[PDB]
RNA sequence: UUCCCGGGCCUUGUACACACCGCCCGUCACGCCAUGGGAGCGGGCUCUACCCGAAGUCGCCGGGAGCCUACGGGCAGGCG
C-alpha cells in the first residue's frame, strides 16, 4: 500500500524556497541556460497565464511579448534550474486559467486584469512585518 | 482628208520639265524604327474606412497604498 506515499517520498526534490504566486499576476523567474557550453542564468518575464496543480511536477507557464512576439514558457514549478522567481506585480485574476488574453494582449488586458490591491498590500505589509521583526 | 504615221501656226488643260518612253496610286512580300490595343504582370503616388498603437504634451485620479513635505501641496504611479 501507500501507492502515492511512495511515489511522494520519491521528492527530495520539492522546494519551499519559491514565492506565491496566482494566474494573473506578473512574475520574473530566473533559470539557468547554456549558450554552448557556458553558463548563464537567464530573466524571463510576463504575467502567469496558468498553473497545473499536481504536487511534485505542477508546472506553471508565463507569457510575454518580445520584440513584437507573444511567447510563452513553461516552467516545472520545482525546477532545480529556478535560481529564483520574483513577484514584479499582482493582478486580480477572477479564474483559473487566462488564456484569453493571447487574442487581446493590448491595453484590453491591462484593463481586464487590474492590479490585486488586497495582495499587494499584505505584501508590502509583510515585508515591513518581516522586516520591522527580525532585527529587534 | 473621216482613219493610221510624221509635221506647222493659234488655242486649251496639266500634278509633266532627262518634259507622255513623263508622272503617279493602293494592296502584297522583305528589313528597321516608334506607337495604339491586349488575358495580365510589376511598380510609384494617392484617397476612404476600420483595428492596433511608441514617444510626448494636454486633461481627469493620486484611492485598499509609496516618497518628500514648504501637508487642504508636490512627486512616483494609474486611467483618457
Ligand atoms: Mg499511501
Ligand atoms: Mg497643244
Ligand atoms: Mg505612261
Ligand atoms: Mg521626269
Ligand atoms: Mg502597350
Ligand atoms: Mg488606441
Amino acid at each position: 500500500n501507500r501507492g502515492a506515499l511512495i511515489k511522494l517520498v520519491e521528492s527530495r526534490y520539492v522546494r519551499t524556497d519559491l514565492p506565491e504566486f496566482r494566474p494573473g499576476d506578473t512574475v520574473r523567474v530566473s533559470y539557468k541556460v547554456k549558450e554552448g557550453n557556458r553558463t548563464r542564468i537567464q530573466d524571463f518575464e510576463g504575467i502567469v497565464i496558468r498553473i497545473r496543480r499536481n504536487g511534485f511536477n505542477t508546472t506553471f507557464t508565463v507569457r510575454k511579448v518580445s520584440y513584437g512576439v507573444g511567447v510563452e514558457r513553461i516552467f516545472p514549478l520545482h525546477s532545480p534550474l529556478i535560481q529564483k522567481i520574483d513577484i514584479v506585480q499582482r493582478g486580480r485574476a477572477r479564474r483559473a486559467k487566462l488564456y484569453f488574453i493571447r487574442n487581446l494582449s493590448d491595453r484590453e488586458i491591462r484593463r481586464k486584469l487590474r492590479a490585486d490591491r488586497k495582495r499587494i498590500d499584505q505584501d508590502r505589509a509583510a515585508e515591513r512585518a518581516a522586516k520591522e521583526e527580525a532585527q529587534k
